């Protein structure tokens, strides 16, 4: 048959219309790894190899992941109720230094790629040490990636200093682009210096230029805090966003992580140099960084993206439970209940991060031509029914554990809540071993 | 045998200590619906007629949902992203006139109980029309509840004025005295005043009176928004809680719900009258009705609870994502990362839902003489691996649907994540067949 396969659905929730944001009974036709066509099932004229009878679920995008740091699933919930600084220097540095090593970033990306995959994610997004394991993980279990390598100013295991790190990732993308497993481009490298305060803008305008060369995806953090905000000032005479501007940081392929410390100034930074906002929302309560404004945001039209951070400050990768909090929360900052309603955010939680990421060509929405990154979630379940609104209950009453399917690229990676590429028990079984190390060396 | 069931289990979080927070390797001894003892698994010598061995699972109280609208289950997601004044004038009142009654409230009743049971809720607080209907489900189900009867100054179809409204509730407290099946106390009848601008002097003195003379509970809104407070300032001159303060209103059996307006002020009558505070997080954000300074309230030693209020303005009744939303949402408002820390959100989640409630004699911590209301939180999985410290876990990354079995009175209502008292696809059934008759009359 043409296509591979058929899915058929009572809901469809596409992202992009091609002016009700739900499709009622269509169906998805899916033809090596792509959408051929989205039609009413009762008209669909189009045979399958395979077809597929959901009944009641909806089908949407893949979430996009767009900031975490994959193999710190092996630190979750290392060290709960801290301040940020004893946090890092008594807790994350220690053990990062300790224990992370390219065997670490393997075993922990695998179990981060298993709890997304089974939480409806089909991208994620990584700025971590040794991603190349990352990047390999990725690949064995048929997720898309955007592994942001990480650039710092000061030494660790994996690095000894920018040159370094920039060298690591210039490396990484190559071998990405060449790797046999790798021929449909599931995995991407970017550059991931961690911010302004630990970049300097040397290395900065380098990855500017080599970004540019070899058409990688940057990720920084911004305005995460009051104090990087303030240290900026005394050290440059400039807001961060200001210094960035003005060495031609910013830019379309830049996404800014974080964002909680705003004024009318960064917001028109931002209008000018296109660059896109991860909002953080779990991570910034849970370490006190600030409320991200995403209603100001999106109402100055500047592109919005959702990323859960990493499972040590979450502590889970669940975007379902992530986009509820950005939904409700942005309704109480703004103090607006009309603010960024259940559409946008979902639009934030796939569209945006494509976006962000700079792969929004090929996924993020349900587009014929674009990739087949799908979520299937049954609403036959208590806590789901009655349902009048299928797009609202995605955002305020749906539990990840609803997804009933995933495929990336038409493979499915998750078959009736199973795990495909992965082996669940083996992943547990190793988190544990870890625990144990990480507890008592 | 002496003991009923003992339960073995790797963790126990019994809120209550009879200086950890947590026992490892313990087992639970119930007999009559009473927790026994809790002791070393090794040294244990009570021997049981049943014995469970729940492995690496943590047991702990079962939560109470301290404010909801039970019923409104079947207004679930009925109109989101919308004012609080569109909201109800435009939905949620119509829907109410229209179809609430005694049917709807039973059914509604019984769809929220299976979807809290499942997600280890052991005692609800329910305001809302037609409290026998719901009381009525409660026995049936086994589960616990206190229902407040609603108190209104407005006519609706259920009573015609304040004095209706408090007639029904004291018949409803006497019927459920002397119900056939209600001889455990399972169920409780107070009275739920909606709120200061909703009920007159004469009506909250009566309630005072006969709340003392016949041993009920009361729930009232207490500064939800600052709408309420301003309103108040003009119409009396007092801030509601001086209003009630001067009237001798508020004691300790009186539950005050939402409080996003605080000041020193009320705090100091919170502290002289001994109220609690019903904390409702997601409502309050979802409304945009501001933010309930709970650290602030910790740290001044006023006793707090959680609710998820109804599934109308949640739109869920899982009171783990409400919990976590508390803990963030703390460190969020007070800046401070320290604040509400896991063990006492778990707190306020539990037995202080029991002492708002007036319950705390018999329920919600884990303490020999206490009633066995338990929920069981199985551990082995990959979202909740590894694990450092389960009490943080509990909070910050734990799904509802990890719960494996719930007690109340030791009786077993949820057997390996399965409902037993209630049918799932008959009520799911039920849910469908109200929102047709909403949604196309
Ligand atoms: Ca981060
Ligand atoms: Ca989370
Ligand atoms: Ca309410
Ligand atoms: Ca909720």
């Amino acid at each position: 048959a043409h296509a591979d396969l058929r899915i058929n659905s009572h809901w469809i929730i596409p992202i992009e219309n091609t002016v009700s944001n739900i499709l009622i009974d269509h169906c998805l036709l899916i033809k090596d790894g792509i959408i051929l066509a989205i039609e009413p099932q009762s008209s669909c004229q189009i045979p399958a190899t395979e077809t597929l009878d959901l009944g009641q679920q909806v089908l949407m995008p893949g979430w996009v992941n767009a900031h975490g740091h994959a193999a710190m699933s092996l630190f979750r919930g290392l060290a709960d109720d801290l301040p940020l600084m004893t946090w890092l220097q008594e807790h994350v540095w220690p053990a990062e230094a300790q224990h992370v090593d390219e065997h670490f970033v393997k075993q922990g990306t695998e179990l981060a790629i298993a709890e997304m995959i089974q939480s409806g994610t089909t991208t994620f997004a990584d700025m971590y040490f040794y991603p190349q394991q990352s990047g390999e993980a990725a690949l064995a279990a048929g997720i898309r990636a955007v592994c942001f390598a990480p650039v710092l100013d000061f030494p660790t295991n994996y690095a000894q200093n920018a040159d370094e790190y920039i060298r690591k990732a210039i490396e990484c993308n190559d071998r990405f682009n060449n790797h046999p497993m790798n021929e449909q481009g599931l995995v991407q490298i970017g550059f991931g210096p961690h911010a302004p305060y630990t970049v300097s803008d040397e290395p900065l305008k380098e990855i500017t230029m080599l970004s540019d060369q070899l058409d990688m995806p940057v990720q920084i953090h911004l305005h995460e805090t009051d104090f990087e905000v303030s240290e900026s000032l005394e050290t440059f005479n400039k807001r961060p966003t200001q210094r960035l501007a003005d060495i031609g940081f910013l830019n379309e392929r830049v996404s800014c992580v974080h964002m909680t410390q705003v004024d009318d100034g960064d917001i028109k930074i931002l209008q000018k140099t296109g660059a896109s906002i991860i909002h953080c929302p779990e991570s910034n309560l849970k370490l006190a960084s600030g409320f991200c404004p995403i209603a100001k945001l999106s109402a100055a039209n500047i592109p919005l993206a959702i990323g859960t951070d990493g499972a040590a400050s979450n502590n889970d990768l669940d975007m379902f439970s992530e986009t509820k909090t950005a939904a409700l929360l942005a309704k109480g900052v703004s103090q607006d209940a009309s603010a960024i309603p259940a559409i946008e955010a979902l639009t934030m939680a796939t569209l945006g991060g494509a976006r962000a990421l700079g792969i929004d060509d090929i996924t993020g929405s349900l587009k014929p031509g674009k990739a087949a990154d799908i979520q299937a979630i049954d609403l036959n379940t208590l806590s789901s029914q009655p349902v009048f609104d299928p797009v609202s209950h995605m955002v305020y009453c749906t539990k990840s554990t609803q997804v009933s399917h995933v495929w990336v690229n038409g493979r499915c990676l998750l078959k009736n809540g199973e795990l495909t590429t992965l082996n669940e028990e083996t992943l547990i079984n190793h988190a544990k071993a870890w625990a144990s190390a990480i507890r008592t060396p």
